[PDB]
């Protein structure tokens, strides 16, 4: 294909635009996944009770904080009950001579009149509107799951309808309903409906997600296309900084989840005026059109070569992607092999370790550490060098010992999360930061180690196998949080275990760097 492009300019103005207008697509996308740090954020609560709310009755002589112990009993981590209060107002527990024991733990229900709420960091979240806590405190990850299954749903269904379709028609409308989903989540007037406007939103965020990376590539020299991926790898690393700066600026969550959506009426809006895939259009069999998408790049890029182009031209010099038909391979073949069955069941382990770690992880930086602007930031911030060092790296030492060093980082700084001690929130975020870089790295590292582990009619099955096994296992992510009942040390366990896991599995795979 590329000697079209060379007549075309294969890398110039319209590369270097459409560049740009994808990228920024991919940041505001990036902060649609990072919401729910701040849409769903816990604010501290108690119960509602007469003599701390209802200030319309008769008047206090005593101070707030003399009011909530003689209120709401005392949790298990030393601080007011979130989900019980007294019966009846425990006077007698003021006196310097009283103690727990003077109070049967039968004296005490739960929140009858529901939760009083923290304003003082945001102004409403979507666990304060529907009081997701309590006896309800499973349905935040829920909330998240089923975003990222409907990812994974998406990601299926994109593959057929982007073949059938077309790479900018399916990008269209996936920005279209992007906008319209991620608006009706703004106002969502119930919790199950929230949920379902939540997946039908990640349903398109997929297809914006593949189909970007696949429109860059189709329309990009070789010469310039490692580049290329790289910059939109760091389009989500920019996305993150991004939902910092918007979230510090947004404290309500519905104006916070309508400010992130409006930007794709206009991506949808210039997404009019890119052109389609000529590979696509030339397999297809509409050379026609395909000779007017080249001539009208020709255009931009201000070239003059463009006279000599007709649809025999393209007919004869597009041949090589023409003839990629008659091969096609499924996804047992990759087991059926004996000799690639262990390839496949180590690469898609690493995948997977991608996945489930960093939306596990990424998703709660509110446990992380102490301050969740600054957090959302760095682990932008640090996702950049991460990504640059795991490339030369990748590049001195080979894909083997720098994928293995990657994923082994990221597992041992987590677990060193289990081991230091809660009052050093500094070190602690240091260290939670540090392995979301490494997991950053490893994917660097695993996205193209796989594209060269596998022969070359089942390189795209075993990228695609490995794609989706990433999306799978982020699902299983936010649901492992439900095991930090039993204490918050054992979902940070999990999480550190799966990388340091598959890192060491790493290590049997073949090198590919040649030498
Ligand atoms: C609040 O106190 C007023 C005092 O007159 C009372 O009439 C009202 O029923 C109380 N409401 C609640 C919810 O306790
Ligand atoms: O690893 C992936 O490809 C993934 C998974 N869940 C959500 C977004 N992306």
């Amino acid at each position: 294909f590329s000697e079209l492009l060379d007549l075309v300019g294969g890398l110039g103005r319209f590369q270097v635009l459409q560049t740009m207008a994808l990228m920024v697509s991919i940041m505001w996308l990036c902060t649609q996944s990072m919401l729910e740090n701040f849409s769903a954020a816990v604010p501290s609560h108690r119960c509602w009770a007469p003599l701390l709310d209802n200030s319309t009755a008769v008047s206090t002589s005593l101070s707030p904080e003399a009011l909530l112990a003689i209120s709401i009993p005392p949790g298990p981590n030393q601080r007011p009950h979130q989900c019980r209060r007294f019966r009846q107002p425990q006077w007698q527990l003021l006196d310097p001579n009283a103690t727990a024991t003077s109070w049967s733990e039968a004296d005490t229900e739960p929140c009858v009149d529901g939760w009083v709420y923290d304003r003082s960091i945001f102004t409403s979240t979507i666990v304060a509107k529907w009081n997701l806590v309590c006896d309800s405190h499973a349905l935040k990850p829920m909330a998240q799951s089923i975003y990222l299954a409907g990812i994974l749903v998406g990601a299926a269904a994109c593959g057929p309808a982007s073949d059938r379709f077309g790479r900018r028609l399916v990008l269209t409308w996936s920005y279209l309903q992007m906008a319209v989903m991620g608006t009706a989540a703004a106002f969502a007037p119930a919790f199950p409906v929230y949920c379902l406007f939540r997946f039908l939103l990640a349903f398109a965020v997929a297809g914006v997600m593949m189909n970007t990376g696949t429109l860059l590539m189709e329309w990009t020299a070789a010469r310039a296309r490692p580049l290329v991926m790289t910059l939109n790898s760091l389009g989500f690393s920019f996305g993150h900084g991004l939902t910092a700066a918007v979230a510090y600026g947004v404290r309500d969550w519905t104006l916070l989840q309508l400010v992130v959506s409006v930007p794709f009426f206009l991506c949808f809006l210039y997404s009019w005026w890119l052109p389609e895939s000529a590979r696509w259009l030339i397999i297809k069999g509409k050379p026609d059109q395909a000779l007017q998408e080249l001539r009208k790049v020709a255009r931009i890029n201000g070239h003059k070569e463009a006279k000599n182009l007709t649809i025999e031209v393209l007919m004869s010099s597009v041949k090589e992607e023409v003839a990629s038909a008659k091969e096609p391979r499924s996804v047992l073949d990759l087991f059926c092999v004996p000799g690639l069955r262990f390839r496949t069941c180590i690469s898609t382990l690493c995948w997977f370790a991608f996945g489930f770690t960093f939306f596990g992880l990424a998703l709660d930086l509110q446990a992380l550490g102490s301050n969740i602007f600054l957090l959302q930031m760095f682990i932008g911030v640090v996702d950049i060098p991460a990504k640059m060092g795991a490339l030369l790296l990748l590049s001195h030492l080979g894909r083997r010992p720098t994928l293995a060093a990657s994923l082994l980082l990221a597992g041992l700084c987590i677990l060193a999360n289990t081991l230091v001690p809660h009052e050093m929130g500094a070190l602690r975020s240091a260290l939670a930061v540090l392995g979301l870089g490494g997991v950053g790295a490893a994917f660097t590292c695993i996205t193209i180690y796989s594209s060269e582990l596998f022969p070359t009619v089942l390189r795209m099955t075993a990228v695609g196998l490995g794609q989706m096994a990433a999306r799978g296992g982020a699902i299983l992510g936010p649901l492992v949080r439900l095991l930090g009942v039993h204490g918050p040390w054992l979902p940070l366990l999990v999480y550190g275990t799966v990388p340091v896991l598959s890192g060491l599995a790493a290590l049997l795979l073949p090198e590919t760097q040649s030498l």
